[PDB]
């Protein structure tokens, strides 16, 4: 569906990035972890997964930082056209496997929608988010995340940083090195995945071939183009 939808916030979380709220001129529909396309032209098309849930009833919640040009849209004319939904990694039906939520910056909308909508089904479940950047500052909503961690007994953040200040209180690295000593076993899990498409693809037979996950429990964008 090509909707046209008003803009009805914008907020910097970070310098890089935008807490873009869209709302569409009609009703709309989506899986979490589904994204939609800034339609910038006919033929430029700009993918961006939905970060609020399927049911924050009214509006889409969109992070935002080629960000530019469509930021340069949402700016000066506070609305934008989108193509939604799209993706085949969206949060499956399943309701007694663990859950295992890979955010490699730019990936944190895709688990959040997953995080948030897996927690309305199951404020109980098994979840475990990890978040990498390269600092400290790039886990913009970290503090959000831990503040969900309190009231949701199986949730477990874990945020990992590539170059962080000494004195850092989570993990330092990249996310599959966490992943692997968190875990002495994948099997067990539904894995979903944002990122670089590269990170995916190496998280994906790393996982399998080190852990013994499921390749058909791997979900993520990456996976449908590779």
């Amino acid at each position: 569906t090509t909707l046209s939808c008003k803009v009805t916030s914008v907020e910097a979380i970070t310098d890089t990035v935008y807490r873009v709220r869209i709302v569409p001129d009609a009703a709309f529909s989506f899986r979490a972890g589904q994204y939609l396309m800034v339609v910038m032209d006919e033929r430029d098309k700009r993918p961006f997964s939905m970060a609020s849930t399927p049911d924050e009833k009214g509006f889409i919640e969109l992070h935002i930082g080629y960000a530019k040009a469509v930021m340069d849209r949402i700016l000066k004319d506070h609305q934008i056209v989108v193509d939604i939904p799209h993706g085949e990694a969206w949060l499956r039906d399943d309701e007694e496997r663990p859950m295992i939520l890979i955010a490699g910056g730019t990936g944190f909308s895709y688990a959040r929608s997953i995080l948030l909508t897996a927690l309305a089904r199951n404020p109980n479940r098994d979840i475990t988010i990890y978040w990498g950047g390269r600092e400290e500052q790039h886990l913009y909503d970290l503090c959000e995340l831990e503040a969900l961690s309190l009231k949701h007994p199986g949730l477990q953040v874990v945020p990992v940083v590539e170059q962080p200040e000494a004195g850092w209180r989570g993990r330092t690295g990249t996310v599959l090195t966490a992943v692997l000593q968190d875990h002495g076993t994948l099997a067990e899990h539904d894995i979903y995945i944002a990122g670089r498409f590269e990170m995916a693809k190496i998280a994906r037979d790393l996982f399998c071939s080190e852990r013994n996950a499921r390749e058909d429990r791997l979900f993520g964008d990456a996976f449908a183009f590779i």
